[PDB]
């Protein structure tokens, strides 16, 4: 039932269909070519994560996160689970149907970058949440749960 992702266990608690595989095809010339398959979600689905004190769930439809709703210790660095569900949903690019700027090898290498890149800068995320003037809400623009900041993650709640 359960996978993981570096430190992060998921389990799906409903879904409209199984995961799919979507093997990307990345062309180095016109004789040579990479495939680099991954794993998302086909329609909707809502998926339990836990990753030591850190849990939740999300909900997305396709590679759209809908939202995400998170218990947590007062100003935790959440960075680390929220790579780990952008990846187990394919949400975010680099790492799926775009690559860092150079040709990928293979898949253990795509994985590798997605990591070190989002980690360093994770842009990303917040672009494909969205940053909201309301801040009754809990997580802050460095990913940081419940800091202070002039602007919050979109769609990002406490558990209720």
């Amino acid at each position: 039932h359960t996978m993981k992702i570096r430190s992060t266990k998921f389990s799906i608690l409903n879904s409209d269909h199984p995961r799919i595989e979507v093997k990307k095809v990345f062309s180095l010339s016109p004789d040579v070519q990479v495939t680099i398959p991954y794993r998302r979600f086909k329609g909707k689905a809502k998926v339990y994560f836990q990753n030591d004190q850190i849990q939740g769930y999300f909900s997305c439809t396709d590679r759209q996160i809908d939202e995400i709703k998170i218990s947590a210790p007062k100003n935790a660095p959440l960075l680390e689970p929220l790579l780990d569900i952008c990846y187990y949903g394919s949400f975010i690019e680099p790492g799926f149907e775009q690559t860092f700027g150079f040709y990928p090898a293979g898949k253990r290498e795509f994985v590798d970058s997605f990591f070190m890149h989002h980690s360093k800068d994770h842009k990303a995320f917040l672009i494909h949440m969205g940053l909201d003037k309301d801040l009754s809400l809990p997580l802050s623009p460095e990913l940081n749960w419940k800091e202070p900041a002039l602007s919050k993650v979109c769609r990002v709640t406490e558990l209720d």
